């Protein structure tokens, strides 16, 4: 019983684009098993960042609503909870990885996030802020190796019309062996709800939910 129906998170990022460092705080809120969430976000350290908000926008997987028959592996890993791994390969030679722990003390999920973010072109659509949010997407999941993997395409709207890709590959893996899935899929919706003129103080809204493969 220990992840309730209306559960809080605190967030800190420590990162690096392009040799930029920042710090990033933030505190959110959501209904876990409703698979929504919102979070708010300040730039503690390095602000106004001088790269697009939306590559940071996906860096909380507790949150994705699951059918009874699904096993919700990210849930049953509290309170210990979970890490993940991840590498963003943007269509210009952008790279971005990650690494994240995720657990509960007292109550209150604890997110500990580490992201580095290289080769984009210093005139590129990420280092000019030529981004306005990404659509929709729909997360590949699978059992691998006794780790939940994800795969994803990553679509940023450009606001000139267009799309930039990203493709996301990631590795979550709870800290104790609780029951995988089978392979399914996570429909996924992320907004930016409001920003301040210069991306230091962000909210984002996100809608998650897993349903079986069509096909």
């Amino acid at each position: 019983a220990i992840i309730k129906e209306f559960m809080r998170f605190k967030v800190r990022m420590e990162g690096s684009v392009n040799g930029h460092e920042f710090e990033i705080e933030g505190e959110g809120e959501g209904r876990p098993y409703e698979g929504f969430q919102t979070v708010k976000l300040k730039v503690t350290k390095g602000g106004p960042l001088p790269f697009a908000w939306d590559i940071l926008s996906p860096q909380s997987k507790a949150y994705v609503k699951h059918p009874a028959d699904i096993p919700d592996y990210l849930k049953l890993s509290f309170p210990e909870g979970f890490k993940w791994e991840r590498v963003m390969n943007f269509e210009d030679g952008g790279v971005v990885t990650v690494t994240q722990d995720s657990s509960l003390q007292d109550g209150e999920f604890i997110y500990k996030v580490k992201l580095r973010g290289t080769n984009f072109p210093s005139d590129g659509p990420v280092m000019q802020k030529k981004t306005m949010g990404m659509e929709a997407s729909s997360e590949r999941m699978y059992p691998e190796d006794g780790a939940l993997k994800g795969e994803d395409k990553l679509r940023l709207k450009l606001k000139d019309g267009g799309h930039y890709t990203s493709e996301v590959k990631t590795t979550y893996k709870a800290k104790k062996p609780v029951q995988l899935p089978g392979a399914y899929i996570v429909d996924i919706k992320l907004d930016i709800t409001s920003h301040n003129e210069d991306y230091t103080i962000v909210e984002q809204y996100e809608r998650a939910e897993g349903r079986h493969s069509t096909g």
